[PDB]
């Protein structure tokens, strides 16, 4: 009811606000030094920044669509809205594969990794993803896929009943490289883990594995699901409203996690953030 949409948009704001407070954080303790790792700063600063731009020009449009003024809209307006959201969620799991294989391959090969990664290489590759984030993405401002208004949650979302070609290359393109990718760059490193604890000592690191695994599928997968389910039934009619709401309500807290997730666990970063935090305060 309007109750519902009322609850959902009041607290879609606090994990924005405290997302937006920590991605600056981050910003700040990241380009105060410069210097800073090797070819890495600009990975995480552009998976930053492809966070805050989809946090700024993605929370208005979709809190003030549900207040109750001016309900009959144009479908081109949430046309053009779902593909900046599709583009820079892209972007995101561009940038998230490519840092994961980096780390791959700094893990493995200690010895000969500056002379496999460069700074022409690492600006490429940036350019690359940005690319085909951009060109990949937004097929159906032009081609297969549509968007429309929903007078039962009213989020004008894109309807997948109609090009299946497009919902399977948004599937396959969403979870099944990244999580194969993440997988098999993720096993060996394990394994070379565990190794080194029994040679040094004669479970620590399942732990970080498992709660990145875990913490992508839970920002990801369920937006997939339901994809995937409208083909064959139907949603207007057949999905509680809740269950919508928990979706889109998921579906956000990527922004939230993602800093976390790959700033805070890093000694040497969450050591400065502590120290900056402290002095500060
Ligand atoms: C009237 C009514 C009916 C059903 N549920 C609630 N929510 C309650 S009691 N706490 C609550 C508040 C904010 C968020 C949540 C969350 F959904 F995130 F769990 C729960 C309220
Ligand atoms: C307050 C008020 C008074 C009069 N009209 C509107 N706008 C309406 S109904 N739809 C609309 C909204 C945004 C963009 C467009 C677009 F131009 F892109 F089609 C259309 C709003």
């Amino acid at each position: 009811s309007l109750a519902h949409g009322i609850i959902r948009s009041t607290v879609l704001v606090i994990f924005l606000a405290a997302s937006f407070v920590g991605n600056i954080v981050l910003a700040l303790v990241l380009q105060r030094k410069p210097q800073l790792l090797q070819v890495t700063n600009r990975f995480i600063f552009n998976l930053l920044v492809t966070d805050l731009l989809q946090i700024s020009l993605v929370a208005p449009w979709v809190v003030a669509t549900s207040v109750p003024l001016f309900w009959p809209l144009n479908s081109h307006f949430c046309t053009a809205l779902v593909s900046l959201t599709h583009l820079f969620a892209f972007a995101s799991v561009n940038t998230i594969v490519v840092v994961s294989v980096d780390r791959y391959l700094s893990i493995i090969h200690p010895l000969s990794y500056p002379s496999k990664m460069t700074q022409r290489r690492g600006y490429l590759l940036l350019y690359g993803t940005w690319i085909v984030a951009i060109l990949q993405s937004t097929p159906p401002l032009y081609g297969w896929g549509q968007a429309a208004f929903d007078e039962r949650n009213a989020l004008c979302s894109m309807i997948w009943g109609a090009s299946p070609s497009y919902t399977i290359l948004s599937v396959v393109s969403f979870i099944v490289i990244p999580l194969i990718v993440m997988i098999a760059c993720y096993s060996v490193v394990f394994c070379a883990a565990r190794r080194q604890h029994a040679l040094l000592y004669n479970c620590k690191a399942a732990k970080v594995i498992f709660i990145i695994i875990f913490s992508y599928v839970l920002s990801l997968g369920p937006y997939c699901f339901l994809a995937v389910l409208a083909v064959w039934v139907d949603v207007e009619t057949q999905v509680p409203q809740w269950v919508i709401t928990i979706i889109i309500w998921l579906f956000f807290l990527q922004c939230c996690i993602h800093p976390y997730v790959y700033g805070y666990m890093h000694k040497t970063i969450k050591k400065e953030i502590q120290d900056m935090l402290k002095k500060f305060f």
